[PDB]
């Protein structure tokens, strides 16, 4: 048998020769290794010397591999044979190398990696923690960052907090903060009043501020948490000793944001890959930005099945930092005011981002004058290794990162101040209001501009005529793409009467007679849904190809656009990069998943409406082709 994707798939894909399915579902514009599997992205940094942006990710469970870009569009591997930067087998990491982050100017004034060095396995929140399993070690970049050499000494943080029964102690993330420096330098009482505090913040200078470190995990019998450290005594030149500032953020076991965990999953049993951001309405600022945190939480249904995390939520939260309460606890504490999802995809997790300086070679070329925060989300290829026999040897690779995303403070103006806005435990805060119309503030999520530009650069453009649907129907576009590489954009406008309706409106993509993937909005539970029940003709006999429904919550607010009140427009941008499908909505929503369609002919796109209520499609268009993200492979 020789692969022919115009003919029915074999009953069992797992019987095919290795690498047979290599190109079938592989993306062309996404970050992934030349072959093999990719894990958590990590260790990103803008090299001060060259201005180039370095990207990192775990690879084949045998270390951290890397790549570089000068425009945040195309990438180049640091080296061949896996492009590894650092691998296990040292004295601090005899068993494995986990996530880490980089300080651009560290030891010997060069990029310094602070990563989790592993000495014992297994490690899981649902079983006893082996003392010394995870420590934080140092490594220094060499040969242009094409390699990270471990410093010849033991870990700089050789143990978890004293006598604390941690569930996990890994994934160090480094950052600077004016608010934290101020809170820790001022008296405990002068740091009580925000007035005095804000004054010191104004004169704060980053150039010589100390580095903070957030380590993720939890505490057995108590709950997930983030452990905060900082260069000892706040000395920017101290890289050896890191004073522990306490559990700056913790939540009770498996508790969740809001009374019914509706908008931000659950805090779960353990916190992973914590990122600390300082956002503004334009980008990233450690002096004036609001505190935002992205993280993955590990969850489980009851009863618990030891060593299995059934749920992997990719969350985000915003809030404020204050000096600790009257206790012998953390010196500073993070208090969430709102929380949500960075990506609602089941397989989306372990986001690892970094500040991308306006001084970066990337930003100078594109002309960006402000500092940005770019986040890279992981899309596990095999349901976190819980897949029911996915044909891995046949594919020859596993997983991918999602498109680079710019994170900032997004505002939604002219929102009618009603129940929809006032709900408790939500993903937004009321910026201002007169009880009639308010401005909302939330986490903004968009494809990094350079990447979005590159995606449409040389693509053929085919627009569709505005259309309205009232009766149930599936209407094929006038001209569908003939490949599985395209960007679909569209705006859906709904009448107020649709909120209380069983309405479902959207599109069907990657479709033919034997396959289809449905993407639609639903008011019943205010969610964007990706129905993959009919996505792959090969899925029925290969359970390895997950087909369950994916979905995310997205509320469309009542707003005033032209003196008239209308239900907010649903602005979609679906990027299909072969099987990798990313659904973006209103600059504040993202849902990614795998759509492993089989036939070459399944490229049809159709308008979809279930006859419940009515929808108005406008500015619908398709850009086909995308682009090659790895020109030199």
């Amino acid at each position: 048998y020789h692969l022919d994707t115009t003919a029915p798939p074999p009953t069992n894909l797992s019987t095919l020769p290795n690498n047979t399915l290599f190109h079938l579902w592989r993306p062309r514009a996404h970050i992934l290794p030349a072959e093999g599997q990719i894990g958590d992205p990590c260790a990103h940094y803008t090299d001060p010397s060259t201005g180039l942006f370095h990207v990192g990710f775990l690879h084949d469970g045998d270390g951290i591999a890397g790549a570089t870009t000068a425009n945040l569009a195309t990438y180049t591997d640091t080296s061949d044979n896996g492009s590894f930067l650092i691998q296990p087998g040292g004295k601090n990491d005899p068993v494995a190398v986990f996530d880490g982050a980089v300080i651009p100017v560290g030891v010997n004034n060069t990029p310094t990696l602070l990563y989790t060095s592993v000495s014992f396995l297994p490690i899981h929140w649902s079983i006893p923690y082996t003392r010394g399993s995870e420590t934080q070690s140092l490594a220094v970049a060499r040969d242009g960052g094409r390699r990270f050499d471990k410093l010849d000494q033991g870990p700089v943080i050789a143990d978890h907090p004293f006598a604390v029964d941690v569930t996990a102690f890994r994934d160090p993330f480094v950052f600077r903060s004016a608010r934290l420096d101020v809170l820790l330098s001022l008296d405990e009482e002068v740091a009580r009043n925000e007035t005095a505090v804000q004054q010191a913040v104004d004169g704060w200078t980053e150039k010589n501020a100390p580095w903070y470190v957030a380590v993720s995990g939890g505490v057995h019998g108590v709950g997930p948490a983030q452990f905060l450290y900082r260069q000892n005594g706040g000395n920017a030149s101290e890289f050896q000793y890191w004073e522990y500032l306490g559990e700056w953020w913790q939540e009770a076991t498996n508790s969740s944001w809001g009374d019914e965990g509706t908008w931000a999953g659950r805090w779960g049993f353990n916190f992973e890959t914590g990122n600390v951001l300082f956002l503004t309405e334009e980008g990233h600022d450690p002096q004036t930005g609001e505190v935002f945190v992205t993280l993955g939480t590990e969850g489980s249904g009851l009863p618990i099945v030891p060593q299995v995390s059934s749920i992997h939520d990719m969350l985000w939260a915003a809030g404020e930092v204050g000096v600790g309460s009257e206790q012998e606890g953390a010196k500073v504490e993070f208090s969430p005011s709102m929380a949500g999802f960075l990506d609602w995809g089941f397989s989306a997790y372990a986001a690892a981002g970094k500040v991308l300086p306006a001084s970066s070679a990337v930003s100078k070329t594109s002309g960006v004058e402000v500092d940005r925060y770019v986040s890279f989300v992981w899309l596990t290829g095999d349901q976190y290794e819980q897949a029911d026999g996915f044909p891995t040897a046949q594919q020859g690779w596993t997983g991918s990162l999602l498109l680079p995303r710019e994170l900032k403070v997004q505002t939604v103006e002219n929102v009618v101040d009603n129940e929809l806005v006032r709900e408790e435990g939500v993903s937004w805060v009321v910026g201002e209001s007169d009880n009639q119309t308010a401005t909302l503030r939330t986490l903004g999520i968009t494809i990094a501009r350079e990447t979005k530009a590159a995606l449409l650069a040389n693509g053929s453009v085919t627009a569709e005529e505005d259309r309205t649907l009232q009766t149930a129907a599936v209407v094929p576009f006038a001209q569908s793409p003939s490949s599985k590489f395209f960007v679909l954009t569209a705006q859906l406008e709904f009448p107020a009467s649709a909120r209380s309706s069983p309405l479902q409106s959207g599109f069907e993509i990657l479709a033919s007679e034997l396959e289809r993937t449905a993407i639609y909005y639903q008011f019943s539970n205010e969610s964007l849904v990706v129905d993959r029940s009919q996505t792959s003709a090969a899925a029925p006999t290969n359970p390895g190809l997950d087909s369950f429904t994916e979905s995310g919550k997205l509320r469309l607010f009542d707003v005033i656009e032209n003196g008239q009140e209308q239900v907010e427009t649903l602005d979609l941008t679906v990027v299909v990069d072969n099987a990798v499908v990313e659904v973006y909505a209103n600059g504040r929503f993202a849902l990614s998943t795998w759509a492993r369609s089989w036939y070459d002919n399944s490229t049809q796109i159709r308008f979809f409406h279930n006859g419940e209520g009515e929808v108005q499609f406008r500015n619908v268009s398709v850009s086909e082709g995308l682009y090659n993200a790895w020109p030199e492979r």
